[PDB]
C-alpha cells in the first residue's frame, strides 16, 4: 500500500496550532495533525498529536510524548461523525500545559510533563499492522483519503504564525514525504504521488493499494 505524509520544511514551537479537517473512515488506518520531532533532526523524541482512527470516526484521540515517552492517549467522544465534514480542531501549546478544543470547544487539558522542543507540522494518513487491538484489523479497503482545508499557527514568543490555505503545493513551506516507509507499524510507503491539491482547495492525502496487494 501506498500512503501519504505532508510537512512542513520549518520548526515551530510554543503557540496555537488549528487544522479544518476531514479524516478518512475505515477500519485499521490513522488519519492525523501534529507536531513532531526526533533525533533523525538530533532532539529527544517531542510529538503533540490529534488522531481519528478510522475504525470510529465519532471519536477523537489526543496524546503526546516528551523525551520519547507516552502513554497520555485521552478518547473523547465528539458527538458527530467527522467523517462527514470539515470541523476545526486545535491545540494551544504552552510551556506548562497543553489544551485541545473542538469546535472552538475545550476538550481536554493535559499539564504532566508537556514537551519543549520544537517541531515539524506534520499531517498523514497510514495503515497499520501489528496493532489490532488499537486501530482494528486493516482490510485492504482502498482507495481511501483524508482531506485538510487549512492549518494555521500563532506562535507565542516565536516569531512567525502563519495561514496556509492548501490552494497549491507551496514547496517553500512544505514538503511531501516520498519512497521510504517509517516501518514499525506503519504498513505503507509514503508517495508524493499521493498528495493532491482539490480544485476547490483542499489537501487531500490518499492510501492506494500497490501492485502485491492485488
Ligand atoms: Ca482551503
Amino acid at each position: 500500500f501506498d500512503c501519504a505524509e505532508y510537512r512542513s520544511t520549518n520548526i515551530y514551537g510554543y503557540g496555537l496550532y488549528e487544522v479544518s479537517m476531514k479524516p478518512a473512515k475505515n477500519t485499521g488506518i490513522v488519519s492525523s495533525f501534529f507536531t513532531y520531532t526526533g533525533p533523525a533532526h538530533g532532539t529527544q523524541w517531542d510529538e503533540i498529536d490529534i488522531e481519528f482512527l478510522g475504525k470510529d470516526t465519532t471519536k477523537v484521540q489526543f496524546n503526546y510524548y516528551t523525551n520519547g515517552v507516552g502513554g497520555h492517549e485521552k478518547v473523547i467522544s465528539l458527538g458527530f461523525d467527522a467523517s462527514k465534514g470539515f470541523h476545526t480542531y486545535a491545540f494551544d501549546w504552552q510551556p506548562g500545559y497543553i489544551k485541545w478544543y473542538v469546535d472552538g470547544v475545550l476538550k481536554h487539558t493535559a499539564t504532566a510533563n508537556i514537551p519543549s522542543t520544537p517541531g515539524k507540522i506534520m499531517m498523514n494518513l497510514w495503515n497499520g499492522t501489528g496493532v489490532d487491538d488499537w486501530l482494528g484489523s486493516y482490510n485492504g479497503a482502498n482507495p481511501l483519503y483524508a482531506e485538510y482545508d487549512w492549518v494555521k499557527y500563532t506562535s507565542n514568543q516565536t516569531g512567525g504564525s502563519f495561514f496556509e490555505p492548501f490552494n497549491s503545493y507551496n514547496s517553500g513551506t512544505w514538503e511531501k514525504a516520498d519512497g521510504y516507509s517509517n516501518g514499525g507499524v506503519f504498513n505503507c510507503t509514503w508517495r508524493a504521488n499521493n498528495v493532491n491539491f482539490t480544485n476547490d482547495g483542499k489537501l487531500k492525502l490518499g492510501l492506494t493499494s500497490s501492485a502485491y496487494n492485488a
